[PDB]
Parts: structure tokens; C-alpha cells; sequence
């Protein structure tokens, strides 16, 4: 007798009732507030993961995330998750084993590993496989019953967000000054929108051993919306550098540019801060709500 996170018995019972016989080893995470995910290897010798709502609020964006996903599967040069099962008490897929562009311990707020940034071979094939989903055709998009925002109604909910933050939230002047000639600033703002991810970052791509992009995961926020969306992350990480080398090979391999885009992304990381505080007031988490908080509270 030796205490474990895992319920293996309850695992088993809820993977049973979706055709997965669950047998050997696995692993927990339950630091998300909507999802506990776990990897679980079953009878098939292969490892899959069970993305495991936990709340009514939470089992109702399955079915649209399904369809977003059996769209994506032939239209994208990359893997993305298989959710074999996809129903409202489990979603589950075989695991996609390459690892992740940047790996760290669940909790710890250090990486242990993010891929660097002299890594031509991320960087060029990030690139492309951007531009390549950014291709996905609206009416795709459309015909999967996806979220469209055309740019009026992507700089609408840009606008809406801020306002919610400075409703709910006092807010160092600057920024909010910064985010109303955000707003105002028409030359920033695309004539377009595309299919984006909606949450991209490093932590969300996977790469093979040789450091090509293989796969994306983790794509609930997916919708139709401003491309520069899924560029904030890349230029947080890999910095101006990284974002001008991305630039360059977006537009060579089809991606569709405009002059202040680079303008407009670093406008769109600092939006992140909105992002961030309305993720935390929803969740209710307390720790979240102190840090953003401090966050919109401390000059940028
Ligand atoms: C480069 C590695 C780092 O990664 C980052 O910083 C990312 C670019 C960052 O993301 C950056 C950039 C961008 C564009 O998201 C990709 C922006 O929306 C946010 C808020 O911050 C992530 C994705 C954020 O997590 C996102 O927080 C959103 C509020 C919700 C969203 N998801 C669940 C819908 C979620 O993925 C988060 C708020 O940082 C998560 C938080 C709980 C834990 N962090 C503090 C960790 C330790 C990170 O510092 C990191 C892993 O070490
Ligand atoms: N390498 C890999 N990690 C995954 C996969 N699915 C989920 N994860 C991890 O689990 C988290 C929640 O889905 C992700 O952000 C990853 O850290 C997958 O198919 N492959």
C-alpha cells in the first residue's frame, strides 16, 4: 500500500467506458483549473493522453473543440492531437511523442529547457509551419462551426477586454493610455483575419529530435482572428531578433504581412497583461489574482 496521486481505479473505470483499456504506467497533472491531464499508456503498448473535463462549464467546449481539430487534421503539414475519443466526461488521444519546444516541471515557474534561439532549424520551420496554418481557408474555418471575428469584430474584443480589466481592475495610467492608442492607432491593425491557434507559444509546439516543428497542441482558443495573436509568444521569447528572422520567413513561405505587423505584435505581448488578468479574475484563483493585480498595477 503506497499513496498515489493518480486514482488508477477511477481512471480506468472512465478510459473503460470509451474503449481504452488502461494497463501500465502513468502521469498527472491537475494544475489546470478546467482539465486534469493525464498520460496514461494503454493495452495498445502506446501512450495516450486523457484531457479530462472537470466541470459541466468546461465538457461543453468539447464538441466545438472536435470539429476545430478533425478540420485541422488534412490541412496542416504538422500533427496535431487525434481525439479519438471526444465526448463530454473525456477526451482522449493517442500521445503525440515528440517533445514539447520548451520542457519544464509541472509547478515550477523555471524551464528546464527551451529551445534556443540559434536554432535555425526551429526557427525556419516554426515559421512555416505558421504561415501554412495561417492558410487554412476561412470557409473551413466556417464549415467547422469555428469562432470568426472579422478585423472589426477582433479589434471589438480587444477593446471589450480592456474595458472588462479597467472595470474590475485599477490600472498603472500608462498602460491603460497604452492600450486606448493601441486601439485608436488604425495603421497597427490588420484588413484580415485567418485561423490562428489562439494560445501559441513554445510550450505548445512540439519539435523532433532535430528541432523541426512536428506538431502544435492545446488548441481550445483556436478561432478566426488577428494573425499577430500567434506571433506575441515568439517575440516574448526569441525577442526582436527572433520576431525579424520569423517575419522574413513567414512572408517567403506565403504568410500575408502588413507594414506595421511587427508593431502591432509587440502591442498585442503587451495586451498579454488583459489576457492575463481576466484568465485569473475567472478563474478565482487567488494567487493568480494577486500577481495580475501587481501586474496591471506596477508601470511597464
Ligand atoms: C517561455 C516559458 C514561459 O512561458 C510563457 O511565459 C508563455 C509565453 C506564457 O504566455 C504568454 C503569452 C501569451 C500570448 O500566451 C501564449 C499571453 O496570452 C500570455 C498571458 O502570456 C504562458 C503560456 C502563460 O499561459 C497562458 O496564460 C493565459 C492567461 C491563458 C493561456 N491559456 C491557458 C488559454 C495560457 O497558455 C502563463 C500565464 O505564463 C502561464 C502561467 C500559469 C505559468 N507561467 C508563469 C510559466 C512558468 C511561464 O512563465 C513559462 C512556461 O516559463
Ligand atoms: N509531447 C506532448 N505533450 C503533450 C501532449 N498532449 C498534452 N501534452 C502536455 O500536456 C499539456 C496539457 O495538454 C500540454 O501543454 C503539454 O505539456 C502530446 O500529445 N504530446
Amino acid at each position: 500500500t503506497v499513496v498515489t496521486t493518480a486514482d488508477t481505479s477511477q481512471l480506468y473505470a472512465l478510459a473503460a467506458r470509451h474503449g481504452l483499456k488502461l494497463h501500465g504506467p502513468l502521469t498527472v497533472n491537475e494544475l489546470g483549473l478546467d482539465y486534469r491531464i493525464v498520460i496514461a499508456t494503454v493495452d495498445d503498448g502506446r501512450r495516450w493522453v486523457l484531457r479530462i473535463p472537470r466541470r459541466a462549464e468546461v465538457s461543453a467546449k468539447v464538441e466545438p473543440e472536435a470539429r476545430v481539430l478533425a478540420m485541422l487534421k488534412n490541412r496542416l503539414p504538422f500533427a496535431v492531437p487525434d481525439w479519438r475519443v471526444a465526448n463530454a466526461e473525456l477526451v482522449a488521444y493517442p500521445m503525440l511523442e515528440d517533445s514539447t519546444a520548451m520542457v519544464i516541471q509541472p509547478g515550477s515557474s523555471t524551464p528546464d529547457w527551451v529551445v534556443p534561439q540559434d536554432s535555425e532549424v526551429f526557427a525556419e520551420s516554426f515559421a512555416t509551419a505558421l504561415a501554412a496554418l495561417h492558410a487554412v481557408p476561412i470557409s473551413a474555418a466556417v464549415d467547422a462551426g469555428m469562432l470568426i471575428r472579422t478585423p472589426t469584430q477582433a479589434r471589438q474584443k480587444v477593446a471589450d477586454d480592456v474595458d472588462r480589466v479597467r472595470r474590475e481592475f485599477v490600472v498603472n495610467d500608462k498602460r491603460l493610455h497604452r492600450w486606448q492608442r493601441w486601439l485608436d492607432d488604425d495603421s497597427s491593425w490588420p484588413d484580415f483575419s485567418v485561423v490562428v491557434h489562439g494560445d501559441l507559444y513554445v510550450g505548445h509546439v512540439l519539435i523532433d529530435n532535430t528541432e523541426r516543428v512536428s506538431g502544435m497542441i492545446d488548441w481550445s482558443e483556436a478561432r478566426v482572428d488577428d494573425p499577430a495573436i500567434d506571433m506575441a509568444a515568439h517575440l516574448m521569447v526569441f525577442g526582436e531578433e527572433g520576431l525579424a528572422k520569423l517575419l522574413l520567413t513567414y512572408e517567403a513561405a506565403g504568410g500575408r504581412v502588413w507594414p506595421r505587423l511587427a508593431h502591432h505584435i509587440a502591442e498585442r505581448l503587451a495586451f498579454g497583461a488583459v489576457t492575463y488578468a481576466l484568465f485569473a479574475l475567472d478563474s478565482g484563483n487567488e494567487e493568480y489574482l494577486a500577481a495580475a493585480k501587481a501586474q496591471l498595477a506596477a508601470a511597464e
